């Protein structure tokens, strides 16, 4: 069901921002595992889902309460890297250049300027306190305005707030190259964000 | 699909302890919100379900992410209700009458009496922090032992964790007759407590 | 140390839309309850402070652990409860009259009208799947710019994060006079919240 | 005023089940952040607490509300590390050796044999779905009865659960060696774990 997305760009095309060895255990091994997980428990909910229709008791509520979070964790590791590998790209292919059009006049309107913005998410980021994610929004529900907000694990972004750039910050997301320098990371990684697929994220809604 | 399950004894059976006036709302409103509830995130699953199999995109996969906090939520109030209204039971069915069998002896043997029992669960039922449960559980993992757990809102015991006594901490299942004073409400409702049920699930596992 | 707000006006000047009985409990004993639990809590912070200048040990520090819970909560219930009464005035003191300068056209350019806002925090006072609170929020990180967010139990808006108006969702807030019928409760509170503060707490920032 | 515990075996003598590498990172910076930012929190706190007892202001409140989560957190990373080590030793100190006295016959009548009790806690571990810990503890309220527990992040053991065995979860415990394959350091990690400590642990309570 649920696949892998095709691989756009090779390895070490963010190289030296994040290494090539990080890309190929994020994507080949990581992020399989999350599309594994996520392809089980739809399976195992369907077949919990049968079993509601021939007989809707609190003990098989009880099975299907169990695999939601299974659902939550492995659905959301597999939305959050498809977001992720799509924001970022080489410095060849437009890799840290900055956004445009209704994106980037809402970026100067509400944070002065991109620095600002990227200082709040890398504030935002080296706080989690834990594994997690940083996301740059669009919130539908109050204008369409800007923000930055923290998820831990794999919890992810819904609803009203539309993702426009993801950054892991998961540790297997920089372990190998820096260690415990996590700001290291969080600093170098915006030479490859794909701010082209944000302003176009912007736009999608 | 899923239903209120069957009224065994009338809304003011267990008086003085649990009004009738409560029972009725808790059964008929509160219960029968979270059935569905359930159904209708059950039902939303199955169509995103299917549009998954047709798209398995990361947009469709953050949709049925949204959903799966309703099915934990309102699956959770189905189920613990559920276990709620069948170990509560009038005096004249035997309510309050003390457990039987291997539970008794578990209890006599893990925390000296019923009552030293009673008293840590009280314990943990003023320890919930905003609206919750507590369980009195088997331990299916660690030899069956007994054990008292603390949930929140409608999170439940799943797995290992066998529920025996479910008590509800919210504050809908006391607040019209006991107003803020929970403590009452928690020494109260043992005067009603089905352990004949109880001493069943530590039976059947 | 902290003490109760002093009383503004009767607990009867909210009705019919909140109950003087509802506004003596909240006030006299819900609140009176965090408040002496934040000062308890604060209280055997300062003597586990003091052991752990003598003793640094991982034995102390679980202990300053196990009371971080008890500040966050009751200070949470504490802070919470006055902004709430704060954010509350009868219809003869201006409750339910519209905002004014700034608040009222970030209102109008954000959501297109008061009303729509209403509807907005109404939908996330009704999507708190337990005990809970709604903030009307102005975020200084993001330009200043309004915002609604949920928080559970007695947990409050922080830093950037600025309360305008908050609404309490527990339901102890509403159950004696609007039990199950949370939806009621949340529609007609607004015929006595205080605009005005709301606009001077966006000011004050 | 908290400290890093004094180093007891080089960082090399857990090889080959924990590289030195790993123990220099996990103990010079890892364990060192704990312990800065348990120091500077703490410090933090008795500064608001001086400042609530001048103006006891629901503000000022707030303030200490924010600060109590990064008191958790390090304090947590303090503790836990303390923990992990002391229950680490290289073979030729008696790391791996199977624990002795009533918490090996707890052991034996609870899980049938030490291998069954790992295994438990290997699954766990594996189920942490995120950044956490695996603790094997005593419960002092139900009997002194042995289970295993997750705990997410920083979260830690407190009150009646006595810690006996910590397992670090957190990907910068194992990435560096083992990568993404978490399974292989949790069978690894047995082969020094102190259970001499454990047992002294269980007996001390
Ligand atoms: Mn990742
Ligand atoms: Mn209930
Ligand atoms: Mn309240
Ligand atoms: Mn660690």
């Amino acid at each position: 069901k649920v696949t892998l997305p095709d691989l756009k760009w090779d390895f070490g095309a963010l190289e030296p921002y994040i290494s090539g060895q990080i890309n190929e255990l994020h994507y080949t091994k990581h992020h399989q595992t999350y599309v594994n997980g996520f392809n089980t428990a739809v399976d195992q909910f369907q077949e919990l889902s049968d079993l509601l229709a021939k007989e809707p008791s609190p003990a098989n509520a009880r099975k299907m309460i169990a695999i939601q979070q299974n659902i939550k964790f492995h659905g959301g590791g597999f939305t959050n890297h498809c977001l992720f590998w799509e924001n970022l790209a080489p410095e060849s292919q437009g890799g840290g250049e900055p956004p445009t059009g209704a994106l980037a006049k809402a970026i100067d309107e509400q944070f002065g300027s991109l620095d600002e913005l990227i200082k709040l998410t890398n504030t935002k980021l080296a706080g989690v306190q834990g594994s997690g994610w940083a996301f740059i929004v669009k919130n539908l529900s109050n204008g369409g305005k800007l923000d930055v907000v923290q998820t831990y694990n794999q919890d992810t972004v819904t609803g009203p707030l539309v993702p426009l750039v993801a950054i892991d910050a998961w540790e297997h997301a920089y372990y190998l190259q820096y260690q415990n320098k996590k700001a290291d990371y969080f600093k170098a990684i915006w030479n490859v964000v794909n701010w082209k697929e944000a302003s176009r994220r912007f736009d999608a809604g």
